[PDB]
């Protein structure tokens, strides 16, 4: 015999704190953003808890995995869980489950671990509703406009790589670390739930100026680190721009490409 636990992850403004809600309350978020693609492990902590209930403080040491999952487009993750389970001595008990975020949405801190006993108070539909809490982090972005140095008009199709002070280069991956194909323009890492990794130059992501000359991305961790934009694919008939040092300071600035001279 099991109960359906429905986990819903909402994203909140940095300075707004959610009130606790009972497990029999169906809460729309009012209308905070549902967070898709968030990974949770549910641990069966029945044995850890019943070792000494008054001392339990959220340990999942040696606890088996009851289930894993990922939030969907509604920020939701559903899982049927046995209401009873065994303690360390093989005695049957009311089951205790601990919910552990293993991969938070880009731009968010990991949720706090929480746990509960089953059977729990359920909503009118028979489901048990939980709502993990976390804090949105402040991330930063940078935009560049590629231009013709002579005409001052924007330049489409110029390719760039980005390096850090270690000489490693930026590669965008999906939430699971896999490669992704990146096109032209400003890349919305936050909306796409991408990750910034630092790799060898040959494996780096190439960013390309779009029809308005624009390229760049959001999702930088800080605004103090210096990075370097290096032009790797120069439009035909131009000379490469000098390397451009920058901070992810939410600004936009121009990068100039000089037309190649032709002599008689
Ligand atoms: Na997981
Ligand atoms: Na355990
Ligand atoms: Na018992
Ligand atoms: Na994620
Ligand atoms: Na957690
Ligand atoms: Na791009």
């Amino acid at each position: 015999t099991t109960q359906n636990v429905v986990l819903t992850k909402y994203g909140f403004d940095k300075d707004v704190t959610a009130i606790d809600r009972a497990t029999d309350q169906i809460w729309t978020g009012d209308g905070a953003k549902p967070l898709q693609g968030v990974d949770f492990t549910i641990y069966n902590v029945t044995a850890n808890y019943w070792a000494s209930p008054k001392d339990y403080k959220g340990s999942f040491d040696s606890a088996p995995v009851a289930a894993t999952g990922t939030t969907n487009d509604k920020g939701q993750l559903t899982q049927a869980l046995p209401i009873q389970s065994k303690d360390a001595s093989g005695k049957t008990r009311a089951a205790v489950y601990l919910f552990h975020a293993t991969n938070p949405r880009a731009g968010y801190n990991t949720s706090a671990d929480f746990w509960l006993t089953l059977p729990a108070k359920a909503a009118a539909d028979g489901n048990v509703y939980v709502y993990p809490k976390n804090v949105q982090k402040t991330t930063y972005e940078r935009t560049f406009v590629k231009k013709d140095a002579e005409t001052k008009e924007v330049l489409e199709g110029a390719g760039f790589k980005i390096s850090n002070s270690d000489g490693k280069f930026l590669k965008l991956t999906d939430k699971d670390g896999q490669s992704v194909s990146i096109g032209e323009g400003f890349i919305d890492v936050l909306a796409n739930n991408y990750r910034l990794t630092w790799v060898a130059e040959s494996d780096a992501t190439v960013f390309t100026s779009d029809k308005s000359g624009k390229f760049g991305l959001n999702g930088f961790a800080d605004n103090t680190t210096t990075y370097t934009a290096v032009e790797t694919n120069v439009p035909d008939g131009y000379d490469a721009a000098a390397n451009t040092d920058f901070k992810a300071d939410n600004s936009s600035s121009d990068i100039l490409d000089a037309p190649s001279g032709i002599l008689p």
